[PDB]
């Protein structure tokens, strides 16, 4: 028992964190077989940043001006191409380390974890959400782009996330591995401003089955409802619509709890239009978002790597 | 800027986890060079776990009768002993994997990550603290014993936590790696309780200083006050008292936004009397209190591994 906020073993994407240096911009990037990817950005002076042309400006760089370091060791870069906002840099050494792997690009709502790094060396894991707006509210500073984000299915590493930008009020944005942004945001030192954003309403509906399983149940109600009279409810408090996949998604939970996903409806419902009066749910006083559905059952039981 | 529940990377403990099976008792164990470190149970059968003669169960055993596997891989045991709570295997191989590490015990109010794992796999990792009732709270099932908490100094690995038990409200007990259990808690199967829990002050204010650095000050009053007069106040609210020692640990949190550790006092005082009134800080309708002041400022500053 218990329930954390748990991210995935991180061991297989800290095997292929590089370091890449262009100029005197450095950053972090990621090293599969002999390609490192990277944000474009590394060729960009700070000058540059405001209003780049990333073109015209890799049309000046040969290979040789691409520093990439894999540890204490100089790896020879021999090709060079742009694929929308990434870098991708062909190297001379295939990674040893590399896992199996592939590049998805993730749904809003869908949860990752992020590698924070810094100068190619991994200071931190921690667990998050894309955003319906399309951000993440992640933990990130200087030099910390190209840090990417992933889920692992047994021995495979599902690369999703690739830092590039801090918008305000300290939230984050950037690539699939392809390069394409989430959300419209472009790599330029601009003003850009997150929309507003929305509560996941099937991560929420995932994490009262958690506390179900926990024994926190206080909150269950007596009541049912129908999927169109709770989404005319929780429009009114920002959250999003519950579809049908949503309440598909969910089976596994409402199957093992014997609680049918509209009679946990009814009783978020009460939630939202009565409050918590002081009350936690697994200890939290807030309803929270972060946790998948699938998230929730590979928890609760056990499901390795 | 964000400010996120971090973990450390875990690569360098994923390296040393195997699977040790004894009988038809399966647990993780801890292989570094060539001893692999286990809880002491795996020699029980169900039955033997209510009242175990630890000495007695591993005198029948022989090195054979212990199965580790690392990967796909067994590991011949030629030999073997109990240290407090913990058996030591000692296997013909050295783990080429073993990182810097040593063995610590840390005190009540650190922090360190978990790696959870079931029969020698990862699950996930998850960041937790020492509680002052010297419990846990972990996200824990069946087989997830072995699994070990940890903090990184650069290279170099102290693990501080061996998982060998849940307490009731679904809080976790363990050892040091000396087989020592953190509190007065013992490896049988009988009715043991935690006694009550105390919040952790230093780390609350260490916590109100990160939210500072993310620009949540609403908070900060105009007041000041004296180490003996906000330890009274805090009495009453169960948090346990600021000594010295706390203070002088939060002095580069001070130092760098120029606030007063006793300053801090009388603001986190104000919001212990009145509330938060349904404000948040960095997120959070309750004071969270578990980072410690290194934890802020390896955050905040991008420390690495
Ligand atoms: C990559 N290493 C950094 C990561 C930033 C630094 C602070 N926190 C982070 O997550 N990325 C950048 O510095 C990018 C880079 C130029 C400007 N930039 C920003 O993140 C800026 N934001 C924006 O311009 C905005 F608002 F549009 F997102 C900054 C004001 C520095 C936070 C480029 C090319 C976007
Ligand atoms: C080790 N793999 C498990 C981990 C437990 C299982 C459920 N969640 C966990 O963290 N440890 C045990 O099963 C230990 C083992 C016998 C009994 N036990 C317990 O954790 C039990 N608790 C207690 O006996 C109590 F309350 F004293 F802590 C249990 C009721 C199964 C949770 C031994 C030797 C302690």
């Amino acid at each position: 028992s218990g329930f954390r906020k748990m991210a995935f073993p991180s061991g297989k994407v800290e095997g292929c964190m590089v370091q890449v240096t262009c100029g005197t911009t450095t950053l972090n990037g990621l090293w599969l077989d002999d390609v490192v990817y990277c944000p474009r950005h590394v060729i960009c002076t700070s000058e540059d940043m405001f209003n780049p042309n990333y073109e015209d400006l890799l049309i000046r760089k040969s290979n040789h001006n691409f520093l990439v370091q894999a540890g204490n060791v100089q790896l020879r870069v021999i090709g060079h191409s742009m694929q929308n906002c990434v870098l991708k840099l062909k190297v001379d050494t295939a990674n040893p380390k590399t896992p199996k792997y592939k590049f998805v690009r993730i749904q809003p709502g869908q949860t990752f974890s992020v590698l924070a790094c810094y100068n190619g060396s991994p200071s931190g894991v921690y667990q998050c959400a894309m955003r319906p707006n399309f951000t993440i509210k992640g933990s990130f500073l200087n030099g910390s782009c190209g840090s990417v984000g992933f889920n692992i299915d047994y021995d495979c590493v599902s690369f999703c996330y690739m830092h590039h930008m801090e918008l305000p009020t300290g939230v984050h944005a950037g690539t699939d591995l392809e390069g394409n942004f989430y959300g419209p945001f472009v790599d330029r030192q601009t003003a850009q401003a997150a929309g507003t954003d929305t509560t996941i309403t099937v991560n929420v509906l995932a994490w009262l089955y958690a506390a179900v399983i926990n024994g926190d149940r206080w909150f269950l109600n007596r009541f049912t409802t129908t999927l169109n009279d709770f989404n005319l409810v929780a429009m009114k408090y920002n959250y999003e619509p519950l579809t049908q996949d949503h309440v598909d998604i969910l089976g596994p939970l409402s199957a093992q709890t014997g609680i049918a996903v509209l009679d946990m409806c009814a009783s978020l419902k009460e939630l939202l239009q009565n409050g918590m009066n002081g009350r936690t749910i697994l200890g939290s006083a807030l309803l929270e978002d972060e946790f998948t559905p699938f998230d929730v059952v590979r928890q609760c039981s056990g499901v390795t790597f």
